[PDB]
This record gives C-alpha cells, structure tokens and sequence, in this order.
C-alpha cells in the first residue's frame, strides 16, 4: 500500500494509536489523532508536529480524511465513522495496515475464552523449533510494533473488534476457538453480530482450525478441527490419564504439561493444530507444550499459605471464562468467589448453576455488583470495590477454603486495565493471607 500524500486520521491513542502514529510518520505521511478522552494515555509520547483533537470526534477532520485508522476501542457504528463510511471514505485499523505490509506468514487467533493461552503457545511452539517469530495483536505488542524483515513467522491474537476493521488478511491457519456471549454493549444485533465479527478470519486462510463442539466457530458456508471427544485433534482418556491425539494416534500424555484442565488441553489441541498448519516440527511444537508455564492473571496462584489458595483470575472478562474456572473446580471447604465489574450487558445467568450448595460465597463489586449479587442473593454481598469485598471476606477464610477473582466482567469501570486488577488482588492476599 502507498500512503504518501494522503490525509490520514486515527482514531485513539495508547500505545496501539502510537504505533499507528509511528508507522505513517516513518513512511513520510503526517497523520492526524483524535480521541474522546481528553487526556488519553501516550499523549505526552505523541511529537508536537502531529494535530491533535481530544475529548471528543472532530467530524471536520474524519469527513475531509482519505483514510481512516480506528482503534478497535470505537465503534464502526458510531454516529461519526458511520458518516464517513457513507462518504466513501475508506476506514481500516492497525491490523489491517499490518496485514498489508507483513513478508511472513501469519496465524490468526480469536475466540471468547482461550484465545491469549492459544496464541502464546503457538508463539513457544515456534520459538522452540529455532523460529524467528513475533507474537502479538490483541497482547503483547501492537502488531505493527512486530513488523521486521527478520521475522520468519508471525502469531496474532486478533479481537472481534479488530476483524470488523480488517479485509486483507490471508491466514496460514485461522481459529476461533468459541464463541459465548460478550461484549453486547458493541453489538446491537446480538450473539450473531459479534459471531460474524469473528467469521472474517476465514476469509482468505489457507487452513481453517475450528472447535468440534462448538457450531459458531464453524464457517456458515474443509476446515481442521479440534474436539474433547470428537475432532481431528481430539482428547483420549484413559483411566485417569489424559493424552492428546492426532486422528487416533497419540502425541501427548498431559502430565508432561504444567497446564492443567480440560480447557487448557483443548486450548493445546488447537495451538498444535495451528502450529502443524503452519508448518512447524511437531516434536518441537509437543516439548513446547511441556515448558509453557500459564499467563499471569490466568487462574493463577498467588498464595497458597495456611491452608488457603488465592487464586488471580482477573482474565476472566466474560462468562464463559469465569464457567470455564469453575466448571469442575474442586474446593475442601468455602469457595470465596469475586465477581464485579463491567459486565458489557452480558447474561450472567449461566454461572448460576455452580453457585448452588452449602460451600459457595459471592462478593460482588464494580458497576454491576448488584447484578452479580441476584445471581443467588442468600450467599451474596455487595461492595463498591474490590479492595473492600477481599477485606470483608478475609476474615472468614478458613483452612481448606479458595478466594478465587474470577471477575466475568471488564475491569474499566475501576482499574486501568485487568493486569492491574490482578496485581492489587495478589497484594491484597499477600496481606490479608497471612498473620
Ligand atoms: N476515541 C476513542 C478511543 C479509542 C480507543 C480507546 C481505547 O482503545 C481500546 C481498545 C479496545 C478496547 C476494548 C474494550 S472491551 O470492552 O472489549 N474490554 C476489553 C479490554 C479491556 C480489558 C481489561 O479489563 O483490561 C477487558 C476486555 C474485555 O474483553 O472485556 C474496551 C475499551 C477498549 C479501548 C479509547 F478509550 C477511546
Ligand atoms: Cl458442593
């Protein structure tokens, strides 16, 4: 693509809105910024001779724009981008200007559970067969903070947010690894809106890696499929074992993972998928397997001390992640439980259904505490924050107990971000977790 000469705005800032700055600049175009918040963060990064307009759209300069770049974090739909779009002005995001510059091939990762734990597996599977390999997207890095001429192969977790604005991807492998209910506040048509949101990775992908027991990820109109009884890759137990095999042959024993629980087997089903489709050594991509240690904030132990686990799952934004912590958890005593924040008008229903017995207890918090709450009253409290929900549980903790943050909501409301919700509940369990 050739950018010289045009009148280039981008919408939002960070480090994704700078890496958006930097690309244009480094290629002689000087781009516009504008952000509804007033002091975004980065602003004291962005260099002077670029114009900025903060704490709101400027619809002089999107309707006089021959390209705009929005930040996923802004709505298509918006009043503004909207006006635009019916002008004939061409909108795109960063990973569309990535796609179209990258010389190595790509792996595309998305789903609403799973999709961080995929793509970094994938990124180990590469590194550990000697691969010069850039992983990022949706985490880690901006994705255009990837690019280099150096790199053999590149690995991006990709958002439903971030597909709607991308057409020129061409995938070595795609997945979607699920699709359960999130992010409503941005689709106003629903669980199949934000389904086909995730469908625009396919396009164009040379493999297609889709989840046998879940029919939304499967294009509407020959993909690779992984499954927990039934999928090219699938799961094989036996006798309290599990392994991992390939069409009926099996290539792994799990206890040689660190990674435990069935959605981390299926998540290791579809990165060996994807890693095989991409044409890496499977032996290599297996021992990789076998080293990779978990993300932080993903179920993670924080404190195991006096009989009692804190456990930091403060990536659980949505339901169907908070289901997947507790689905078969096993506790001794009183499970603890965290809920609150920005549920993004999900349906917190279906947590409902492990919540019941004598050995649960809620402590709800954030925007949607009360909501939270009403999942089963009798067992609930309500507090505004989380510091103040662990500082009331506390002193209930028993030997044999679990204080879990599971949250299944965003962190927006209170926090800058989910890494910092994590990291002041571990120092809040450090401190209360011990005399
Ligand atoms: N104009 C403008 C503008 C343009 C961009 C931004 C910010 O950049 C983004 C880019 C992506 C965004 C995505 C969301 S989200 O509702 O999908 N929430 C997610 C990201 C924050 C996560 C966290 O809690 O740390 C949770 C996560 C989620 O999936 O819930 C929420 C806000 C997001 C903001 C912005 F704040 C303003
Ligand atoms: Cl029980």
């Amino acid at each position: 693509a050739d950018y010289q000469g045009k009148n280039v705005v981008i919408i939002g800032l960070g480090l994704t809105g700078l890496s958006c700055v930097d690309f244009f600049l480094a290629r002689g175009v000087t781009p516009r910024v504008m952000d509804t918040r007033m002091t975004p963060p980065g602003l004291d990064k962005l260099p002077e001779a670029v114009e900025r307009h903060t704490g709101s759209l400027n619809d002089e300069w999107l309707m006089a724009a021959d390209l705009i770049v929005a930040s996923p974090g802004i709505a298509l739909a918006h009043p503004s981008l909207s006006a635009a779009a019916d002008a004939g002005i061409e909108i795109v995001g960063d990973i569309e200007l990535f796609c179209r510059e990258a010389q190595a091939p790509i792996v595309a990762i998305t789903g609403s559970n799973g999709k961080s734990t995929v793509t970094t597996l994938v990124g180990e599977m590469a590194k550990a067969a000697g691969v010069n390999v850039g992983v990022g997207g949706n985490i880690g890095l901006p994705a255009l903070m990837l690019l280099d001429d150096e790199c053999e192969l590149y690995v991006l977790e990709l958002s439903s947010f971030q597909l709607e604005t991308t057409s020129s991807l061409q995938a070595v492998a795609a997945t979607i690894l699920n699709v359960t209910e999130d992010h409503m506040d941005r689709y106003p048509f629903g669980l199949q809106q934000y389904r086909a949101a995730k469908l625009r990775i396919y396009e164009n992908a040379k493999v297609c890696v889709v989840n046998a027991d879940d029919a939304l990820t499967m294009p509407i109109r020959r993909c690779v499929s992984f499954g927990v009884n039934m999928g090219d890759y699938h799961l094989n137990h036996q006798q309290g074992e599990t392994w991992l095999r390939v069409k009926g042959e099996k290539v792994l024993n799990v206890k040689e993972m660190k990674l435990s629980g069935q959605h981390n087997y299926t998540n290791a089903l579809a990165a060996l998928a994807l890693a095989d489709a991409a044409g890496l050594p499977r032996a290599s991509s297996l021992k990789a397997l076998t080293t990779f240690t978990g993300l932080p904030h993903r179920f993670e132990v924080v404190l195991e001390h006096n009989g009692v686990r804190w456990i930091n799952d403060s990536k659980a934004t949505n339901v169907g992640s908070t289901e997947a912590a507790l689905n078969g958890l096993h506790v001794d005593g009183t499970l603890h439980l965290l809920l609150g924040g920005d549920g993004k008008s999900a349906d917190f229903s279906p947590l409902a259904r492990y919540l019941n017995g004598d050995n649960v207890r809620l402590y709800c918090f954030g925007r949607d505490g009360a909501q939270l709450a009403a999942l089963r009253p009798e067992v609930a409290e309500q507090t505004e924050t989380m510091e103040q929900a662990m500082r009331l549980l506390a002193p209930r903790v028993q030997p044999g107990d679990m204080v879990l943050l599971s949250p299944a909501c965003a962190s927006l409301d209170q926090f800058k971000n989910f890494e910092q919700r994590g990291n002041e509940f571990a120092r809040l369990a450090k401190e209360l977790g011990s005399h």
